[PDB]
């Protein structure tokens, strides 16, 4: 698994220079998603004399 | 007791040189049998003066 940072939120807003506080902004998502892995295999035979 | 192995089995068969296997053979017998032993004894007497 791994992280999938989606979109940075809008944090600042350019307020007026009188208020003694900021204003809330939109958050960001991280979307911790995963993924699997597959396998590959096979076989093959032989004789012993027919190979010597 | 002692061993009495009867007869060695027939193991090999001169098979064809294509099959990836042998063929089973007859077994052998061992006949763990026993035997006892007998005893032999007797007595004979004498006088004492008549022997001096």
């Amino acid at each position: 698994t791994y992280m999938k940072i989606a979109d940075y939120g809008q944090l600042g807003e350019y307020t007026c220079d009188a208020k003694c506080d900021a204003e809330f902004g939109e958050p960001g998502n991280i979307r911790h998603l995963e993924g699997k892995t597959y396998d590959y295999r096979g076989v093959f035979c032989f004789n012993r004399k027919n190979l010597q």
